[PDB]
């Protein structure tokens, strides 16, 4: 019939100034025709009007729901149908609009502030849906508020992976190229010492890989928080391994004497220091940001499995460039060794008049390692220092040992191998690397054969210094020596 429902704005009018039952009247008549559902609907608009204003939206929405509650109450028959309106009211229109008005702006001037604003309004939606919650709206209520955030946050989130990986290849892009422009250095003899390892620039590509990580913590589906928090770990290790280290690395690798004469090859050990810098801030955002998203992963073996084959595809190459850096080293002790020992040495022409003392060839040796030693000290910390000295002692050790063997020896030549190694020993004694010192001690008491009486030589073989010795070791040096022929030591085929 002829609905009189325009008694609807008898009741705008009771709700425009005055508290009162009027409006409670107006209600209960009205509910009993279809325009009950309009007299709630305008009663929400009405109370919306005066509100909103404040700096801030999502507090205005929390004063204006409580003050709305207690009214709710005194009106209307079903307080929580009214409620679960006026928030869905709230949503659909107040906080959408709050949402698209600053993203709009910013999603075309600002792409990292466009990410930072919808991760702090979507925070800042769900920590109000909290205290939403909190009210006595009908049971399942959780479900409803979870739409009402979907349907004003389903597209932004849809389109946020790839907006989030466009924008970190774009400004890890742009670090690179600025780093790259400082150091006038275009891609693909320099006497600078340059590493290209920018403790900055690794430093600043995990600061904004970790940003990155916490936005799509929340920002993204639980259901592909593990596949996405992964895409973001690859750009990171396309910019800031193969791009920038990686890159560094084999530049590093090039500057490389090969084992020659001339060579201020400190270079690289600048290059090794520097890299286990950069591996240590960059395992440990790994562990402490990326592993919490990515623990629940379908495949989270295979994500180990690449984190580690890129982290030793660069192990090895260190281990390339300490290797081609050592035997430069040793290329030159050899080189020293060559042209300033002769025979005359161990075997001297006129054995009168022979003063003893460690020949030219080992000071000069002596001199030169530790010239090394302490630029490898000067230019490692301490955890990878003495892996370095350990492995370079170990050589030292090896070169002295095989260049003592191409020798024979006199009575009066054996003094001075002796007075060669106890020098050699003090050298091998400034790496404080006790292996190394070990190591000389051996052959210190080695060469004690070459310098005994003939009558003594089996009983010195009986110390306890060269007891524990294989054989065959004791008798390479006898060999060494010029009687050896003269004298009946033949006995050592036992
Ligand atoms: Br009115
Ligand atoms: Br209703
Ligand atoms: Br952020
Ligand atoms: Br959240
Ligand atoms: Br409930
Ligand atoms: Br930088
Ligand atoms: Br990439
Ligand atoms: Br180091
Ligand atoms: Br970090
Ligand atoms: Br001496």
């Amino acid at each position: 019939g002829p609905l009189g429902s325009q008694l609807i704005q008898e009741f705008t009018a009771a709700q425009r100034r005055g508290e009162i039952g009027r409006m409670r009247e107006v209600a209960a008549v009205l509910l009993h025709f279809k325009g009950y559902a309009h007299c709630v609907d305008v009663y929400i608009k009405q109370c919306q009007e005066g509100a909103y204003m404040r700096n801030d939206v999502f507090e205005d929405i929390a004063i204006l729901c409580q003050r709305v509650n207690k009214q709710v109450g005194e009106v209307f028959c079903s307080p929580e149908t009214v409620m679960a309106k006026l928030i869905q009211s709230i949503f659909e229109n107040k906080i959408q609009a709050h949402v698209k008005e600053r993203l709009d702006e910013t999603r075309n001037s600002d792409v990292e502030q466009y990410l930072k604003n919808l991760y702090d309004l979507y925070t800042r939606t769900t920590a109000l849906a909290a205290k939403l919650t909190d009210y006595n709206l009908g049971s399942d209520k959780h479900t409803f508020l979870s739409k009402l955030i979907k349907n004003i946050f389903s597209c932004y989130l849809e389109s946020y992976i790839d907006m989030e990986r466009q924008y970190l290849q774009n400004r890890s892009g742009m670090i690179l190229q600025r780093y790259y422009d400082s150091k006038n250095h275009q891609k693909r003899i320099d006497t600078h010492g340059e590493t290209l390892l920018s403790q900055e620039v690794v430093v600043n590509l995990l600061q904004e890989t970790r940003h990155a990580f916490e936005r799509c913590n929340k920002l993204s589906d639980p259901a592909d928080l593990p596949k996405n928090a992964f895409s973001i770990f690859l750009i990171l290790v396309e910019y800031l391994c193969v791009d920038h280290i990686d890159y560094a690395l084999e530049i590093g690798l090039s500057a490389i004497p090969s084992a020659d004469a001339k060579n201020a090859n400190l270079y690289f050990l600048d290059v090794v220091q520097q890299a286990n810098t950069i591996f240590h801030l960059f395992d440990k955002q790994f562990n402490d940001h990326l592993m919490p998203l990515i623990s629940s992963s379908p495949k989270l073996t295979e994500c180990l499995h690449k984190k580690k084959e890129v982290i030793e595809q660069m192990e090895v190459k260190l281990d390339t460039g300490i290797d081609r850096t050592l035997n430069c080293m040793i290329g030159q002790m050899k080189y020293i060794l060559t042209t300033e020992q002769k025979k005359t040495d161990f075997k001297p022409e006129d054995e009168n008049n022979v003063m003893i003392q460690y020949t030219t060839a080992c000071s000069k040796v002596c001199a030169y390692v530790g010239k090394q030693v302490e630029r490898v000290r000067r230019s490692m910390d301490g955890k990878n220092v003495d892996t370095v000295l350990t492995e370079l002692g170990v050589r030292f050790h090896r070169l002295i040992h095989e260049h003592l063997q191409q020798f024979s020896y006199s009575s009066m030549g054996g003094m001075l191998a002796i007075c060669d190694v106890a020098e050699y020993r003090r050298s091998a004694k400034d790496f404080r690397v006790p292996l190394v010192l070990q190591l000389f001690d051996t052959l210190h008491a080695l060469c004690n054969l070459l310098v005994v009486a003939p009558d003594n030589l089996k009983q010195v073989c009986s110390g306890e210094q060269l007891t524990n010795l294989d054989r065959n070791l004791l008798h390479a040096f006898v060999q060494l020596r010029v009687d050896y022929r003269s004298a009946r030591l033949g006995r050592h085929f036992s």
